[PDB]
């Protein structure tokens, strides 16, 4: 029993951060065999930041430029390449603590770990959704940059997002591992912001799934709704549209449940309309969105 | 910016986790230098003594990831069994065991067989229980905090108490609360409020820009008191107004300036607003995670 919200074991993510420094920026790199993969802004000297061209402030540099430091060993820099937003350096030693790894891209209402480093050292650990408008509100200070999200599948760590940059909000915005940016923002300190945010409606219909198995059923209600009368009502609160694949995806925590999904939708709708009237479902006064199906699923039953 | 729910990284910990099988119960263990610790129930009113007196090293099957470690010996010290292993863990960090104070908080790395499954955050109730996430298997599970590169051991899963909520030990075998290792009839006292951990959180949100809830009032410690008690808030000492002077300077908040405010959202409530998207008063932070959250601190 319990409800927790869950971060994946760090243990083979700590393992691959490196500190990197160019000029008088120091950034985090992720170390994995003989790459060191880090945001490419670090090549930035802040007043380039409006206007960078990546392409010809890398040419002007050699390997040396780069000091690459992991642990109180500092590694060779051998090559350079740039991939989208990311810079790759290329190393004399391969990390030995590389863990079986892969780059994935994810989709918005996906979750991830969060393992936040300052100087090559990691300080924390915490798990996050990728919102809707492409953010996360994550838990960043200045020298956060190139931390990384990822989930462990078995023995299998993936990589889905590497730290860059903090929006006027408050939130975050970074690229998946291959340097391709999560939403329309870009590496320039231009006026950018991050669109309105809304609720990831098939992760609080989870979520109240996850309490129904936790012994909580003061929420339900005898009425069922249709997808398209359900998505009308959402849509005035900011919550995602429900599509079909989402009700197919909830299905087996339907028939665990014995509740129908467009029974659970009701529930939600009725919440919507009158609040928690003082009662909490697993311990939290909000509707909670930021647990996938699978979550719920690896959580409360394993 | 942002404010999260974090977890001390788990990376030294996991080095330690093992899988113990005494007959059919399986949990965890953990395995510091030639000795594994994990929950005296493994052998499972039970007479530890005569049940342990029963036993032979070759009983206990350890588990280190893939390989086999062999027992050559045993003792136990109060409700923790000590196995005693030919090969000293390779991978051991620098540790303590600690006995934590209710209010503090500390890392779960919640394991299965041997396996670390997940991390995240929790504080030892004021009714000695913790609030967790944890299935049938997770006995034995680790409770840390890491101080510099020294990990602090503190909590050794045991139960699950009748209303979902979690019992365990000290890495000493001392259970936190009145509780017993036994299937018997016990239940979690009435539990209160961590007060010097909400004003933390409090201060935490005016660092991130949530001003909404201040006031140009102040408080007397004894007329805050008398609303704690009200509201099943644990009472605020001295010492809790001195451990949140730092974070009073920072802000400019006097710690009795924060407690007005605390005092006005106990008897008003939030009033359809949230503090660090919360519609609770959040009281699992300690004035120190605060500081390190909102500082940089790493390991
Ligand atoms: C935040 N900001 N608003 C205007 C100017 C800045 C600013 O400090 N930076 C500008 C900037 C612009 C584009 C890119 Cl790709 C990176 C950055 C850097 C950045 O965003 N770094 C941070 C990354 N993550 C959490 C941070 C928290 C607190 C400070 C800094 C953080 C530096
Ligand atoms: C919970 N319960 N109510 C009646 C009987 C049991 C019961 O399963 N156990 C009895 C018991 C008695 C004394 C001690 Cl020290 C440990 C235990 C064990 C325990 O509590 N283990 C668990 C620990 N943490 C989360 C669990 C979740 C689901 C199952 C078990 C869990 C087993
Ligand atoms: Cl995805």
């Amino acid at each position: 029993s319990g409800f927790r919200k869950m971060a994946f074991p760090s243990g083979k993510v700590e393992g691959c951060m490196v500190q990197v420094t160019c000029g008088t920026t120091t950034l985090n790199g992720l170390w994995l065999d003989d790459v060191v993969y880090c945001p490419r802004h670090v090549i930035c000297t802040s007043e380039d930041m409006l206007n960078p061209n990546y392409e010809d402030l890398l040419i002007r540099k050699s390997n040396h430029n780069f000091l690459v430091q992991a642990g109180n060993v500092q590694l060779r820099v051998i090559g350079h390449s740039m991939q989208n937003c990311v810079l790759k350096l290329k190393v004399d030693t391969a990390n030995p603590k590389t863990p079986k790894y892969k780059f994935v891209r994810i989709q918005p209402g996906q979750t991830f770990s969060v393992l936040a480093c300052y100087n090559g050292s990691p300080s924390g650990v915490y798990q996050c959704a990728m919102r809707p408008n492409f953010t996360i509100k994550g838990s960043f200070l200045n020298g956060s940059c190139g931390s990384v999200g990822f989930n462990i599948d078995y023995d299998c760590v993936s990589f889905c997002y590497m730290h860059h940059m903090e929006l006027p909000t408050g939130v975050h915005a970074g690229t998946d591992l291959e340097g391709n940016f999560y939403g329309p923002f870009v590496d320039r300190q231009t006026a950018q912001a991050a669109g309105t945010d809304t609720t990831i409606t098939v992760n609080v219909l989870a979520w109240l799934y996850a309490a129904v198995i936790n012994g909580d059923r003061w929420f339900l209600n005898r009425f069922t709704t249709t997808l398209n009368d359900f998505n009308l009502v959402a849509m005035k609160y900011n919550y995602e549209p429900l599509t079909q694949d989402h009700v197919d995806i909830l299905g087996p925590l339907s028939a665990q449940t014995g509740i129908a999904v467009l029974d659970m939708c009701a529930s939600l709708k009725e919440l919507l309309q009158n609040g928690m009237n003082g009662r909490t479902i697993l311990g939290s006064a909000l509707l909670e969105d930021e647990f996938t199906p699978f979550d719920v699923v690896r959580q409360c039953s394993g």
